[PDB]
């Protein structure tokens, strides 16, 4: 029922309605042009209305991913590519310069459209803009911004995994080792979004496979299960001993904990080299 | 990598490394999903085998070149786990002719099991350390709700507190903080609005807000540019920033009717003042 503009790198999704001169609607930290719809019902008789899903929400779909540097704060890539899809809509509607609003972070779009592409513009208006750089307070509102990201982002996961680890009754061995944060910035947000995946991608769809003690009896020969040495008491060494408890595949105890290869690399290899040949 | 192999296979471009001579043994990473962990170990083994030690598609150096489909977020979804599953059994077939050896530690010997049950026929011996799959264990109803649990705790704790207090600090309306206090009407939209609003915070608030915007920008276009303030967002923090403006370019602010949602708010007053403004 969208309109399509198809840009660089994102399909643009839009409504589209009424007729007249062009206005555009820059949807804030909604994101979608839907919110404006019962405004536009309001506005189709006087204006051709044009509420946009910007290219990372709703009904757009961008056709290449972020790079990975648009989760760095003080990139620059979203915003002047939210700003040039506004101008190629308008010049794609409108031979002539269009109306444009945007909301909230929706209008600092607006502004970067004014400033990169002023051709576009007949009249612009910033409804509440949020935008702090300007400011003679700015560095205030700047490190809040900071802060309460970093709060939200961080701070919710590093409890969670912390009593995580004792409904699991993780060696301290592992549990010293996991959380050592790393010797990089970069190292650490890697770290972050590698332990945020896990959680929401990995974790569930993983413990809850469809695997059964039928399917590991057809190949007993092969399997051994293996237990740290220093992660016993842990809910893994759990799995192993119902595992062969009840198919026989024998349990070779190993150095180390949960990651006892990178804890006792040599002890560890040394198990292996003596299963193995 | 800087010094990695490279499979590609359907979908994505599986990143490994390589070290030693002998029969092939390929090391599955868990949680931490890359290969690199096994390097000191591998380095153990170099002389009795070819260790091969992998990042796993999602991690690393691996590089997916199609989107993760929409549904791997199910909780229910087998796409990933069977996916690492076949990316192994390919890579041992493009390494050997011979059933290889494989290891996996945690979450991949979860992986680790799904090339046994699905290609025995790539593996010579396979190996699973600590393995925390649940689903054939008669606690398995006991150890699933508390990763459902544990992982919807993380994924929204955080956020409801963070986000009550930030608008404490914007002093946001009450007229919009009712509204953002809302839930969707469904799962799928609790969920939506929740993937918005992490986005937004990660992806956009920082770099929209220190955005290289001066007021200079304006004064070039001031016959252009209309400044809305809601009538029902007073002394909230955009208000302020309007305000300044005002003040320091002369560009004018017009009242409209709601708050900072107010086009949907009040959409019959936000048209009439637009009508008047531009009409
Ligand atoms: B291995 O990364 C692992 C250990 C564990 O208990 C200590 C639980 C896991 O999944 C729930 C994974
Ligand atoms: B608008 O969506 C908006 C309002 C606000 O103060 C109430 C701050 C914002 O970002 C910092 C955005």
């Amino acid at each position: 029922g969208m309109e399509t503009l198809e840009l660089q790198g994102a399909k643009l999704r839009y409504h589209q309605v009424g007729q007249g001169p062009v206005l555009i609607f820059i949807p804030g930290a909604n994101g979608t042009g839907d919110i404006f719809l019962p405004l536009a019902e309001q506005l189709k008789d006087h204006f051709t209305v044009v509420a946009v899903d910007r290219r990372d929400y709703g009904e757009s779909e961008l056709t290449e991913p972020l790079p990975d540097s648009a989760s760095n704060p003080d990139s620059d890539y979203r915003v002047k590519r939210d700003a040039q899809d506004i101008a190629e809509l308008a010049k794609s509607l409108s031979d002539e310069p269009v109306y444009i609003l945007g909301s909230s972070s929706g209008s600092i779009v607006a502004m970067h459209v004014l400033k990169d592409y002023p051709e576009v513009v007949k009249k612009i208006a910033f409804h509440e803009p949020p935008i702090n750089t300007f400011l003679p307070d700015s560095t205030y509102w700047k490190d809040k911004n900071d802060d309460i990201v970093h709060q939200i982002l961080t701070e919710g996961l590093e409890k969670g995994m912390k009593t995580f680890g004792e409904t699991l009754n993780i060696a301290p061995i592992d549990a010293k080792m996991m959380s050592q944060p790393a010797d990089t910035e970069e190292g650490r947000i890697e770290q972050y979004k590698r332990t945020m995946f896990w959680l929401e991608f990995e974790i569930r769809q993983y413990t809850h496979s469809n695997i059964t003690l039928d399917d590991f009896t057809k190949y007993s020969d092969k399997i051994t299960l293996l237990n740290g040495t220093d992660s016993r008491g842990s809910f893994p060494q759990d799995v192993n001993f119902y595992i062969n408890k009840e198919t026989g595949i024998p349990i070779v105890d190993i150095p180390g904990g949960h990651l006892g290869y990178i804890q006792k690399p040599e002890g560890f290899a040394d198990v292996l080299l003596n299963m193995w040949g």
